[PDB]
């Protein structure tokens, strides 16, 4: 099928392409954020939110992928092979999981509408040529 | 983070491993079942149900896994090494995805509670001696 | 001290004396059944029922017996006598444990009264010669004989 | 499963680890006490209490372990072996069984809460260095 994991949440894979690949934090950083803020809800027996559901599934997907790649490397012989293997992973699958984790953790921390408006505004900012681009990029905050 | 993908629905990996691995259908068959029965709701922009959410996420996960496995198989030279990697991915991740897709499809089809009762009943059945159990294996049916 | 582990639950050993050994699932099968159906309640800090209590005690007993028998088979110094050791175990203690675990898991799934009636009827059946009894034993199941769930 | 036989009775294997292993009486003594005090209730057709249930099960388990170890010592030839076997038994399985029997008998006799508090206090006593450790170890008593 051709499923978009975001249009169920009011976005698309092309609205999140407004943000470059350089923008998304590491999976370690995002998993730490989750474990810090929504651990007792992700480990809960409740349908607390579609965002929680999707975050659980994404974490399990990252687990499966890491396990596969690690077993591959451990069973593979050459080191450079392993190196560009994990490079391809971090480039293709890690990026998608980063986008997903960011989207969901931000929709939990700030709000779905807030995050979508942030995406629009950051697209404005990053389309704006640098000569006319302010330095104070848009950012998500519960503060002034 | 010690996440169970089934306890927000009322199940557990212990309750799904309570059935033989040789019971869950092929992931191809399950994906076809989904494409036939709920494609219009999985490709929809609606929180139709947590089952739909998890099903979308699981389909995407399987897609990513297959992409990676195909990539590493193409990279590898030996069909022996390819057999190794495909057998591993099947045995572990394909089995997990089989369990997940079966759970969610069967739930959307028959009922979460019917599926859980079916799990326990089929487990007790397959663990019971044949001379002291009903001879026909249990099965789910929408037909009276 | 002349204790019957079932007299408290309304049964006896003379009532389960009729059930054959081929009737009870393996100990691993029964332990898995318990882990899947009542693990949350057996690992709980509550008195859920005497059946839960006795199930916990029986699982602990089986663990102790397993440790003992494995240590023995290991330190025996002849891989030929471990066969007879495990034979004795699976013939006496494994059988008692299967009996007990089955009784409790069943009195939890179905009712205590249901299980006792099943035992009475199964005794009627197994005491009857094959030439005069029906060929298919009575059945205790959460399913109809057709086994189709809707 | 990770069943704790005392969690439903308000204790744990960490609370009874305070008491040493040389503290618990012999299974003979414990069974004599159990008979004398609660025979007509353990031989009874009643869920008189979960303590009674667990005590019955423990007595049966001990009888079973003894049957097994007896059969093993018989079919074994070397007396050194046989003594090593029964020593292993007395050190692991007999120890756990008499922990359980002590817990449940003492509970039936004095109160589950009395016994929990006794465990805590005995921990205090056994952790107290000997220069300040009273010789009068804590003891369960009604009068």
């Amino acid at each position: 099928m051709d499923i978009d994991p975001y249009k169920e949440f009011g976005a698309t894979v092309e609205l999140l392409s407004f943000l470059p690949s350089d923008f998304f934090p590491s999976v370690r950083d995002l998993l730490d954020t989750a474990s810090a803020l929504y651990r007792e809800a992700l480990e809960s027996p409740e349908h607390c939110s579609p965002h929680h559901t999707a975050l659980r599934q994404a974490i399990l997907c990252w687990g499966e992928l890491m396990t596969l790649a690690t077993w591959v490397g451990v069973n593979l012989e050459d080191p450079a092979s392993r190196d560009l293997v994990v490079s391809y992973v971090n480039t293709n699958m890690g990026l998608k999981l980063r986008q997903l984790l960011w989207f969901h953790i931000s929709c939990l921390t700030f709000g779905r509408e807030t995050v979508i408006e942030y995406l629009v505004s950051f697209g404005v900012w990053i389309r704006t040529p640098p000569a006319y681009r302010p330095p104070n990029a848009p950012i998500l905050s519960t503060l002034p």
